[PDB]
């Protein structure tokens, strides 16, 4: 497999972020990291056959490297904890820097992509096809965030950024009544996706775990209610009984969700 690793300046980040490359097409699969991401290699490439299994798909696929507890954002500050000395720009870096190295030395298209997240990525997909459509056409969710505004959950997501190498949410973005919330959320942004035609792809499986299941389960179906009451039209919602919140799942979503890339991104 032609897999090659590379190194790409963040201007915005002050140092260069790894990422994890194969070729095959104009268009990518950009393969977001979940919660714990480390700075050797992407979680796809760690716990899935995600390189093979894209092979010859006339797709490229593009794993960024690192950016633990991230949510591929542009945060506010370093963070208020654990010794960070730069500010995250994850946003200006999917966006702006790394496709346009991608562009200027391979020659990946800058738009027309695919953007696939899981765990804290998921959101994180929906939001870069919100705002970037012409660069995203194409969002996946796998059991992402999709209401991190709402309720518990930037309660919750702040415990989880913490207990994932100790990082802030308050820095990311800023108190839960600060606009980024709401910016960043992919339920409140269901009209950007609806007016974008974003074709979306949104999974998902299933403080003591059954009430955590609960709000998961509330949150999710809210979600696709709202994305059909608002007008959506485009989009796979796939609630499987049997799904779980690991590797093996997600991974068999990649597979599933493949054709229907390619049919998207590649006609």
């Amino acid at each position: 497999l032609p897999v090659e690793y590379l190194q790409v300046p963040s201007a915005s980040m002050g140092r260069d972020i790894k990422v994890q490359f194969q070729g095959g097409g104009p268009h990518a699969v950009y393969l977001l990291d979940g919660l714990r991401a480390q700075d050797d290699y992407n979680g796809w490439d760690i716990n899935t056959p995600a390189f093979e299994e894209y092979y010859q798909s006339g797709l490229s696929v593009i794993m960024p490297v690192g950016g633990q507890s991230s949510f591929y954002t542009d945060w506010y500050q370093p963070s208020q904890s654990n010794g960070q000395n730069y500010t995250y720009k994850w946003e200006t870096f999917l966006t702006r820097e790394m496709p346009a190295w991608l562009q200027a030395n391979k020659g990946v298209s800058p738009t027309g992509n695919a953007a696939v997240g899981l765990s804290m990525s998921g959101g994180s997909a929906l939001i870069l096809a919100a705002y970037y459509p012409q660069q995203f056409p194409y969002a996946a969710s796998l059991s992402g965030f999709l209401n991190p505004s709402e309720g518990w959950w930037p309660t919750l997501i702040g415990l989880a950024m913490n207990d994932s190498g100790g990082y802030n949410a308050n820095s990311m973005w800023g108190p839960s009544s600060d606009p980024a919330w709401k910016r960043n959320d992919p339920m409140v942004q269901i009209p950007r996706l609806v007016a974008n035609n974003t074709r979306i792809w949104v999974y998902c499986g299933n403080i003591p775990a059954k009430f955590l299941e609960g709000l998961t389960l509330r949150t999710n179906q809210t979600f696709r209610d709202t994305y059909a009451a608002d007008g959506g039209r485009n989009g796979v919602f796939n609630f499987p009984p049997n799904g779980t919140q690991s590797w093996p799942y997600w991974n068999e979503q990649l597979v599933a969700m493949k054709a229907d890339i390619q049919h998207v991104l590649n006609g």
